[PDB]
């Protein structure tokens, strides 16, 4: 670089897009508005003589039917038009077979990076560990890292001959590889690891904070993160704001001289970190999260951002094709799946069993529960479409699971069994049997076996219930909890599709649970 020259560099970032290429029902987010905003920032920076780098923390896949049904093609093509420079591979990039991820790499004009994903049989990285960018005469390296919980959580599929090594350790190796070969002026890490207050990752794999602390001080200008899906705006040292409000100041985290940022999820914000580089020193001069048409129970927090027409023309066919696909038969059933309010809030039903079977299958759970009030429609005997599934599960809840001890299972089920019939809180159970008497659960069994307080059990449910919905005991603040990011409707639809034709007699309750 030129000695004593001051380079202005703006790093824009997003993460955990999860199929949100289109604006939502209230006109929020979407890539068309994102495109207008990013184009505008590039124009602003170009006029000031600076440079722009746009990075993604990953998890482009999974979360919106129109995207999922098309393997996120609209999302990657839209990202090409917004002009992303690089993205870290997220755990949801492995929700589809490797053939699909390789197709996404072909669609994407920017590198999908990860230094710590290895082919087991050869010990060789599967993807590129970093990408180099020339901005002015500076060399900026962006390394990519992926959480090593990827193949560990839920019910793994698609990791043939693949392993995820510890990302913090890999970062150490990569930074050294880079300094010894490329000597980049600036190194930024795009990661899909998660931000945990004060590095308190609990049962989850260590994330960004612990990594920043393990690396040499200031060895990275910043970590552009994701996975945990939070706007990283600090309220106090080592404490993220709770209920961060769009349009308000956002102080990113700084750990061991390394800035750590995250822009929540779904294209809700484009983070903007403005830096000044001079003689080796990377100094952050400003940071903000720029909302993309976010609205407060329907009014804009910041100036409306128009939707770029080129993006609308590019994405519309995908939106239309995805919507039309919702009508297509995904399966069939030989009997009515009972989801009516006056049944699901009074007794166990086959729709409850089917939904819970789908959730257990996705998460590797041993048993499951959900509120009957969460079942919103029945499905008549005959053909089933995704549209039908979305009426049964319309709230967009996320499937989650908790690993708990047998004693915790006893306490949890005992508490949930207190929710009375004729209320939305009445529980639908799967793989649970007992006779409730005087507030106690007698002969409690999981999968036909008495509960062993010394054993570990995995329970699936929805985030709504796990966070205390309907007065259920909270599980989200306990170790062993995992929010999978899979939407209830997608889990049910995919399970019906691979299980069809469904013989509903398999889901008929036979008095496993009773109250008296
Ligand atoms: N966003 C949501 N996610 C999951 N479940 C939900 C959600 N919103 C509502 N429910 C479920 O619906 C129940 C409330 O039902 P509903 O909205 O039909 O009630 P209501 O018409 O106000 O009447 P009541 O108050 O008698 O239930 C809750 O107890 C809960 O189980
Ligand atoms: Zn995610
Ligand atoms: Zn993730």
């Amino acid at each position: 670089y030129e000695q004593d020259k001051t380079y202005k560099i703006t790093v824009l970032h997003t993460n955990d897009h999860h199929g949100h290429f289109w604006r939502n029902e209230y006109g929020e987010y979407g890539l068309a508005a994102q495109k207008t905003l990013v184009d505008g920032i590039r124009k602003e920076v170009a006029a000031e003589g600076g440079s722009v780098l746009l990075l993604s923390g990953g998890d482009i896949n999974t979360g919106v039917p129109e995207s999922d049904l098309q393997d996120a093609e609209p999302d990657f093509r839209g990202m090409n038009l917004v002009g992303y420079d690089a993205m870290a591979i997220g755990n949801h990039e492995f929700d589809n077979p490797l053939t699909v991820l390789r197709q996404q790499e072909k669609w994407a004009k920017f590198p999908l990076l990860s230094a710590n994903i290895y082919q087991k049989s050869t010990g060789e990285r599967l993807f590129k560990p970093w990408a180099l960018f020339k901005r002015q005469d500076l060399k900026i390296a962006v390394i990519g890292l992926t959480t090593d919980d990827t193949a560990k959580i839920g019910n793994p599929e698609y990791f043939t001959d693949i392993e995820f090594r510890k990302p913090a350790d890999e970062a150490k190796l990569v930074i050294q590889e880079l300094q010894q070969t490329e000597k980049p002026d600036i190194i930024i890490a795009a990661t899909h690891m998660g931000h945990y207050d004060n590095g308190e990752h609990g049962s989850n794999a260590p994330g960004d904070v612990e990594m920043a602390r393990a690396l040499p001080a200031g060895s990275l200008a910043m970590i552009v993160g994701g996975h945990s899906q939070d706007p990283v705006c600090m309220a106090a040292e080592n404490k993220k704001q709770v209920d961060y409000v769009p349009g308000t100041p956002c102080k990113p985290d700084q750990q061991n001289g390394i800035w750590i940022v995250q822009a929540h999820e779904w294209g809700k914000y484009v983070g903007r970190a403005d830096f000044e580089f001079r003689n080796g020193e990377m100094k952050m001069v400003n940071y903000q999260l720029i909302p993309v048409n976010l609205k407060k129970k329907r009014v804009l927090y910041t100036p409306e951002i128009a939707e770029n027409q080129q993006m609308i023309s590019l994405l519309s066919p995908f939106q239309n094709k995805g919507k039309a696909q919702l009508e297509v038969k995904i399966g069939e059933t030989n009997g009515r799946l009972e989801g009516d309010r006056d049944k699901v809030r009074f007794v166990q039903t086959n729709m409850g069993r089917l939904i819970l079977a789908a959730q257990m299958d996705r998460t590797g759970a041993d048993f499951a529960v959900m509120s009957g009030g969460g079942i919103r429609d029945s499905i008549e005997a005959g053909d089933i479409s995704y549209k039908n599934v979305l009426k049964v599960q319309p709230f967009g809840n996320v499937v989650v699971y908790a690993d708990m001890t047998g004693k915790e299972v006893i306490d949890y089920l005992t508490a949930v069994a207190q929710m009375k019939p004729d209320s939305g809180a009445y529980p639908q159970f799967a793989n649970v049997s007992f006779v409730a008497k005087d507030g106690k659960l007698n002969d409690l069994k999981i999968k036909g076996e008495p509960v062993d307080p010394a054993k570990t059990y995995r329970m699936a449910t929805l985030n709504f219930n796990a966070t205390g919905g309907d007065g259920y005991p909270r599980l989200d603040n306990k170790p062993g909890y995992v929010n999978t990011g899979f939407i209830d409707a997608e889990v049910l639809k995919a399970y019906i599709q691979k299980s069809s034709p469904l013989d509903v007699s398999v889901y008929e309750p036979k008095g496993e649970v009773s109250w008296q």
